[PDB]
């Protein structure tokens, strides 16, 4: 139900082994931890959640650009990149978060499907 | 010091009525309210702050997208598009942060001079 | 060796039916027709080339971002979106080119891997 | 009525001595040379034509990125980034052409305004 893929715009490659954290909004409008993990070699982060459990709400995905750009030796503008959205029942919906990194600039978009 | 200009990628035109607030991280970790502000007709928002307040921190510039996609009858993904960054630790620099909006997507840049 | 990936920043879905042209580079400097299709449900356009036939050189990769927007009813800016590169042997190396849309503007990038 | 604005995402800062060649549709349907410049200190090129000889047609403004980016030392994936439009087709506009520069990838957006 939920994929995140991310691509760097510098290298021309997907971001490899950049950490990825989702959280849910709670009823305190606090950001509980929902799901993790790390890119794959094709830049792609799977297996995050199952439909049972992605129910409708506010999630936020924050991508670790900083330490990614740190870890190939370039100084970078960001602390993380973070995407923040509603899930919402339209009939059944895959999700994939997108985002193309550079060092001061990335561009985010949703690619939503039945 | 800091200057926010927003475009719309539907419209080709400048994003206009935007509202923005900028958030500093405290010593305890919370976002605590620096300032806010709506983008003028040319899409740009002026006079945040001055360089005696605009001290070295992690700032956050939330960019309300939702509001602005809904205000012209559009309902878009994104709660809102979030812009983190460690600002001044080199001492003062002048940032312009710029977006580029859709209604599924969103792309960002800083400038920084000095 | 050649894929184009097509997503839809309005609508937050693959661009289904868009027609690509690929375009190589002959020695008089015109642009030799080397490859066409049209995007699948997915976006995407596969077995345009084969490797045999990719041969380094200049490349355009034309997609028709008018009729696209045209076909949806919505007032697009550019005539197309235009991608030029080299193709350079440097390895095994597969060339995606991806692209996202909006009315008045286009982001492309390429994932170049091994 | 047409000007072009270039920023480097790498540095965070305007892509200065950015060449930048405007051709325009002839009648035989080849690109006739129109107008060239450089982007200033700011990333813009201002003057490049005059409301009397920005007619309507299609406009194609060529920003020569490849020489930007190996003029800094670095090899890039595209040989420029053409951006393809009709103008003033319904009477004259103002049009500002900006893009945002990545080695493997850029974006680009209109402005028009009446
Ligand atoms: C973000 C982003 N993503 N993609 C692009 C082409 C952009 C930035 C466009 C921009 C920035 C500034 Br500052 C300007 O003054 C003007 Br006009 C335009
Ligand atoms: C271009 C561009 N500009 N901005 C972004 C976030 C993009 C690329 C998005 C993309 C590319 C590939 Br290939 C995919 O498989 C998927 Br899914 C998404
Ligand atoms: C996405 O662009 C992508 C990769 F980065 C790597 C692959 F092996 C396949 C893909 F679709
Ligand atoms: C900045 O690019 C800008 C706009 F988008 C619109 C205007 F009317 C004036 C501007 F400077
Ligand atoms: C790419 O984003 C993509 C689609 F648009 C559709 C799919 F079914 C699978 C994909 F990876
Ligand atoms: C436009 O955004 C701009 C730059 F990128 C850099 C400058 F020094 C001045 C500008 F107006």
């Amino acid at each position: 139900p939920l994929m995140v893929k991310v691509l760097d715009a510098v290298r021309g490659s997907p971001a490899i082994n950049v950490a990825v954290h989702v959280f849910r909004k709670a009823a305190d409008d606090t950001w509980e931890p929902f799901a993790s993990g790390k890119t794959s070699e094709s830049g792609e982060l799977h297996g995050l959640t199952t439909e049972e459990e992605f129910v409708e709400g506010i999630y936020k995905v924050e991508i670790d650009t900083k330490s990614y750009w740190k870890a190939l030796g370039i100084s970078p503008f960001h602390e993380h990149a973070e995407v923040v959205f509603t899930a919402n029942d339209s009939g059944p919906r895959r999700y994939t978060i997108a985002a193309l990194l550079s060092p001061y600039s990335y561009s985010t978009t949703a690619v939503v499907t039945n």
